[PDB]
C-alpha cells in the first residue's frame, strides 16, 4: 500500500505532453511574485495553481531551450533533464520515450553476483565520454567484472571534475555526452550482460549551478550545513521528492540497475520515515530489481535491516589492508594495526568497529554496531576506490605507495576476489595502472582559486584546477599489453574466472567462512557441500611453505591458483595461494 508521491502529470520541470501537444512546464516557488517561462527566447507568464505551484503548457517539443524567470530574473531549471551550455544556461526539453532500448531480456543483477568496476567517465578513456566508454565494454565483460559503478553524472560547473560538485541532479553532465549517448552506454552494457550502477550525491549540492534557493529557500535548512552550502532539508517534502524523483529517473528512464548513495551519514533527517527508507520505497515502487547501496562509515546494519538498502561500502577492510601493506598511520589509518591477525578479525566480523572506541585524534567516539545481522553480500569490500586513491596528496595507487611490492598487490587482489563479500575494483587496478587518480576540478573565478588554495593548505601537491592534473589521471590503455601490467591483468582474469566458476567460491554465507593466522600468514577458509577452499596470504618478509603453516584443520592439497604462478605450495614474501 506504499503509493509513490510521483505522478508524471505533476512532475516539476519540463515534460513532453502526449499526442504531440508539446511540453508541460512546472515549478514550485515559495517567494516569487512574478513567474514566467522563457522558451526559445520568448517569455510566457505561467499559471498559479496554489501552493506555490506554477504551470504552463506550450506546443514546443523535445529540443526546445528554456529557463524560468522569477521576479524578472532568468534562472536555470533545477529539474533540467539536460544542460547543453552548462549549469548557468538554458535547459533542453528531453523525451525519454524516443530512445530505442534493446535490453528487454536484461533483468538486472543481484548484489551477490556483483563484482563492481568503478569508472570515472572523464578519465576512463582519452575522449572522456560515454561513447568511448561503451567501446571498452567487451574488455570489461572478458575481464570478468559484472557491474560497472559510474562516478556521479549530475551536471556540475567546468569542463572536468570527479562529479561530487553536481548541482543539477537530473541533467547528465554535457561534456560526457547527450542523454541518448548515456542510454546507448547502458543499453550496450545490458546487451553484454553487465549491470550499470550510478553514484548519486543526496547529501549536498555543488557550489556553482544550484538554483533551488532561488525558487524556495525552504529546500534547505540553517540547522546544519553541507560542505558547500546550507544542508538539504529532508523535513521539506519538495526536497524529499527532488531526490526520490531523481533516483526514479536514473533507474526507470536511463535503465540503471542500482544506485550508490554517497555519504549517507550526512543525509540528516529526523522525520518519522527516514529519507533513506522513503528512497527504498520509491525505487521499489518501480517494480524492477534495482539495488541501493550506501557509502556509510558508521558500521550501522540498520541501513540494510531498517532502511531496506541492499548493502554498504564498508572501508574497515580496505583500511586494514592498506595499513597491513604500508604501515601508514595518518588520519583514519591510525584506527588500524594491520597484519594477518587484524585482517582475519576484520573479515570474521565483516567490519572491525562494532561499538569499540575509535581513538583517532579529532574523531574520538564509540564507533559502530554489531555486524551479526549482515550477510556476506551486504558488505562491499575494495583495496582501491576513487577516494582511497584520490584523497592522497599525489593520488597514487596502492602498488605505487612506498614499500608496497607488486607481489603484495597481487596477493591483495586474491584475497579480495575470493571472499564472499561483494568486491569493487577501481578502473585500471586490474593491470596495476601507472597513472594516479588525482583530485581535479574546473571551477570559475574566485571559487577556482579557493579550491587550489584549499588543496595546497590541506597537505608539490598537484593543483586540482590545472588541466595537467586531469590529464595525468587519464588511463593509458596501451600499457596493459606488456610487462608487469600484463602479468597483473592475467592474474585478475584468472581470479575473476575462478570466482565465477569455482563451486565452493560461489559461497555467500558468513556461516561457511572462517579465518585465522599463523604469524604473518593469513588464512581464509570456505567449506560448503561442494568442498573446501583455503586462501593463504604470506604477509611476512620471508618465504613460508604451506606445509609448515599451523592450521586448526588439515590444509587442502590441490593448488588451484598461485599469485606468482609457482608450481609448488610455497609462498614468497607477499604471495598468496588458493588450495582446494
Ligand atoms: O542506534 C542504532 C541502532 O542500534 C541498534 O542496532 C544495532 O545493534 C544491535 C545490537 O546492539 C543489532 O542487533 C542491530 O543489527 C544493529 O543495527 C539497535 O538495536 C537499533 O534499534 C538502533 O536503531
Ligand atoms: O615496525 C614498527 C611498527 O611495528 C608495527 O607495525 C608493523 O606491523 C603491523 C602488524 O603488527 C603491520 O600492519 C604494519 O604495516 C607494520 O608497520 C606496530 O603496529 C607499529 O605501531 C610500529 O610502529
Ligand atoms: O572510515 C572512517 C572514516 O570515514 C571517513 O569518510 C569519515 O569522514 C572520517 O571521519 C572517518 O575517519
Ligand atoms: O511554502 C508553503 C508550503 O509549500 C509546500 O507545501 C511545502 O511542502 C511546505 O512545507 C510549505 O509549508
Ligand atoms: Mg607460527
Amino acid at each position: 500500500s506504499f503509493q509513490t508521491q510521483h505522478d508524471p502529470r505533476t512532475r516539476l520541470g519540463a515534460t513532453p505532453l502526449p499526442g504531440g501537444a508539446g511540453t508541460r512546464f512546472r515549478l514550485w516557488t515559495s517567494t516569487a511574485r512574478t513567474v514566467a517561462v522563457r522558451v526559445n527566447g520568448t517569455e510566457h507568464v505561467m499559471t498559479s495553481l496554489g501552493g506555490g505551484i506554477y504551470e504552463l503548457e506550450l506546443p514546443v517539443g523535445p529540443g526546445a531551450r528554456y529557463l524560468f524567470v522569477l521576479d524578472g530574473v532568468p534562472t536555470p531549471d533545477p529539474y533540467a533533464r539536460f544542460l547543453p551550455d552548462g549549469v548557468h544556461g538554458e535547459a533542453e526539453v528531453v523525451d525519454f520515450g524516443t530512445f530505442d532500448w534493446t535490453d528487454a531480456d536484461w533483468h538486472g543483477i543481484k548484489l551477490a553476483d556483483c563484482v563492481f568496476y568503478e569508472v570515472h567517465v572523464g578519465t576512463f578513456t582519452p575522449e572522456g565520454t560515454y561513447r568511448a566508454a561503451a567501446e571498452k565494454l567487451p574488455y570489461l565483460k572478458e575481464l570478468g567484472v559484472t557491474a560497472i559503478q559510474v562516478m556521479p553524472l549530475a551536471a556540475f560547473d567546468g569542463q572536468r571534475g570527479w562529479g561530487y560538485d553536481g548541482a543539477a541532479f537530473y541533467a547528465p553532465y554535457a561534456p560526457y555526452g547527450r542523454p541518448e549517448d548515456l542510454m546507448a552506454l547502458v543499453d550496450a552494457a545490458h546487451r553484454l550482460g553487465l549491470g550499470v550502477f550510478l553514484d548519486v550525491v543526496y547529501n549536498h549540492f555543488g557550489p556553482s549551478g544550484n538554483y533551488l534557493s532561488s525558487y524556495a529557500p525552504s529546500y534547505f535548512t540553517d540547522r546544519f550545513s553541507s560542505a558547500w552550502g546550507m544542508g538539504l532539508d529532508y523535513a521539506e517534502p519538495h526536497m524529499r521528492r527532488y531526490v526520490t524523483g531523481n533516483a526514479r529517473m536514473w533507474l526507470r528512464d536511463y535503465h540503471f540497475d542500482g544506485l550508490r548513495l554517497d555519504a549517507t551519514p550526512y543525509m540528516t533527517d529526523d522525520s518519522e520515515t527516514h529519507i533513506l527508507t522513503e528512497l527504498a520505497q520509491e525505487i521499489h515502487e518501480l517494480g524492477g530489481t534495482h539495488l541501493l547501496l550506501a557509502e556509510d562509515h558508521r558500521n550501522l546494519p540498520d541501513l540494510v535491516t531498517v532502511n531496506h538498502l541492499d548493502g554498504i561500502w564498508t572501508d574497515d577492510f580496505h583500511h586494514e589492508t592498506r595499513v597491513t601493506l604500508t604501515g601508514e598511520q595518518e588520519g583514519y589509518y591510525a584506527g588500524y594495526r594491520g597484519g594477518a591477525e587484524a585482517l582475519a578479525y576484520t573479515i570474521r566480523r565483516g567490519w572491525r568497529y562494532e561499538g569499540q572506541f575509535w581513538a583517532v585524534k579529532g574523531e574520538e567516539h564509540e564507533r559502530g554496531h554489531p555486524s551479526d545481522a549482515l550477510e556476506a553480500p551486504n558488505f562491499v569490500y575494495c583495496i582501491q576506490n576513487h577516494d582511497q586513491i584520490g584523497n592522497r596528496p599525489l593520488g597514487e595507487r596502492l602498488h605505487q605507495s612506498d614499500g608496497v611490492t607488486l607481489h603484495e598487490y597481487r596477493g591483495a587482489a586474491a584475497l579480495l576476489l575470493t571472499l564472499p563479500m561483494t568486491p569493487l575494483l577501481f578502473q585500471g587496478q586490474e593491470w596495476a595502472a601507472s597513472t594516479p587518480f588525482q583530485f581535479f576540478s574546473d571551477h570559475a573565478g574566485e571559487l577556482g582559486q579557493a579550491v587550489s588554495e584549499g588543496r595546497k593548505k590541506e597537505f608539490d601537491v598537484p593543483d586540482p584546477q590545472a588541466e595537467q592534473t586531469f590529464l595525468n589521471s587519464k588511463l593509458n590503455w596501451a600499457e596493459r599489453e606488456g610487462g608487469e601490467h600484463a602479468r597483473t591483468l592475467r592474474l585478475y582474469r584468472d581470479l575473476l574466472r575462478l570466482r565465477r566458476e569455482d563451486p565452493v567460491l560461489h559461497n555467500r554465507q558468513r556461516e561457511n567462512l572462517t579465518t585465522g593466522h599463523d604469524g604473518d600468514v593469513l588464512w581464509v577458509r570456505t567449506v560448503t557441500g561442494a568442498g573446501e577452499r583455503v586462501l593463504l596470504w604470506n604477509l611476512g618478509q620471508d618465504t613460508r611453505a604451506v606445509a609448515e603453516v599451523k592450521l586448526p584443520f588439515t590444509v587442502p592439497r590441490r593448488l588451484l591458483l598461485h599469485t606468482e604462478g609457482r608450481e609448488d605450495l610455497t609462498l614468497g614474501a607477499g604471495e598468496a595461494v588458493l588450495v582446494g
